[PDB]
């Protein structure tokens, strides 16, 4: 007693004659490859070449590809939004109304172009050996505080948001959305916090216990990494949580494109989103999922949905790409933590 995807017969049939799928895809293959082989018991017919790869390589490899007229992916899934927003914004996508999106809210789409999969906040992460999680603060102005402790000193970890796409949105949106990460900021330079492109970094130092505690990172990669870590804790900040959303759209130049519609509605239907929540710990995007990696688990931890602020599949966020926007932000973070 399963669901499937509610794909019109028509397409599964197109994608039967096309009988491949190039997907280029920020997820790391060892947390979809539940997904894609359930996405093959659904359709056996289909090939899949998954191409797991950084956010910035998915832009340039494919736009490069594009501009050089060699075929490309036919699907492109990736955590970095403000570039996935761009080449939808661009014409880069095919328009493709997925019957799997009808109640999809409207910070989840971009039209009929691109689409969000999750809904993952950024949490507290910390070694269980070094704080209990009496000591660990789930506010801004609390972790300020614990910051000012000597002990604390270079113990905190947090992205570099001038070499992660993502950790620059993450941090951006904190930094325009609440007051109090200003003074979380300066606490960071007080506290000499070391800075990484890389989550996997960031955590082995949590790890090991060279950091105690690490700021912004995803929800969905603490709650993996505890299938394994038994020292790895999660706090849900209460006065105010950053959700990003990773974006996949239709290649306009996709070879196989029925192929594409089929794998972006398997995403987004309930079977997709609960299997990525239950293998993946990714939070989904749908809002009935149950269990832990969900909007309905988050919005109980942090105190309501009110208190989450997804940052929207709209063209609203290349404002991010300009240089003066991006000034403002990374004068001030340049200065408050070096
Ligand atoms: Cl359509
Ligand atoms: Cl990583
Ligand atoms: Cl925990
Ligand atoms: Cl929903």
């Amino acid at each position: 007693q399963q669901s499937r995807p509610a794909s019109d017969p028509q397409v599964v049939e197109a994608a039967r004659k096309e009988g491949r799928l190039i997907i280029y895809s920020s997820t790391d293959q060892s947390s979809a490859q539940a997904l894609l082989d359930d996405f093959r018991k659904l359709y056996p017919f289909i090939q899949i070449e998954y191409n797991d790869l950084g956010t910035q390589a998915i832009y340039d490899r494919f736009v490069s590809e594009t501009a050089a007229g060699a075929s490309s992916a036919d699907l492109l899934w990736s955590a970095a939004m403000e570039l996935q927003v761009k080449l939808a914004s661009e014409g880069y996508a095919l328009p493709y109304d997925s019957p799997e999106a009808k109640n999809w809210p409207a910070n989840a789409r971009l039209g009929n172009l691109a689409y969000s999969t999750t809904l993952e906040p950024a949490v507290v992460v910390y070694n269980k050996r070094f704080l209990k999680p009496e000591e660990v603060p789930t506010t801004r102005e609390g972790l300020a505080r614990l910051l000012q402790e000597p002990r604390m000193r270079g113990r905190v970890a947090t992205w570099d948001p001038e070499r992660s796409a993502v950790g620059f949105t993450i941090l951006k949106a904190d930094y325009d959305r609440f007051p109090a990460f200003q003074e979380l900021a300066r606490a960071f330079g007080k506290a000499q916090a070391a800075l990484y492109s890389s989550t996997g970094a960031a955590f082995e130092k949590v790890i090991s216990g060279e950091h105690y505690l690490a700021y912004g990172f995803f929800g969905s990669y603490a709650l993996l990494r505890q299938r394994t870590v038994k020292d790895l804790g999660i706090a849900y900040l209460t006065d105010g949580t950053v959700a990003i959303q990773r974006v996949a759209f239709i290649n306009k130049r996709a070879a196989h494109p029925n192929a594409a519609k089929l794998f972006l509605d398997y995403l987004l239907s309930l079977r997709g989103q609960n299997l990525m929540a239950y293998t993946a710990l990714i939070f989904a995007r749908r809002e009935t999922v149950v269990g832990e990696a969900t909007p309905q688990a988050l919005y109980k931890a942090v105190g309501g949905k009110d208190k989450v602020y997804a940052i929207p599949v709209s063209t609203e966020i290349l404002k991010n790409l300009d240089p003066a926007e991006r000034m403002r932000f990374l004068t001030f973070w340049r200065q408050a933590v070096r």
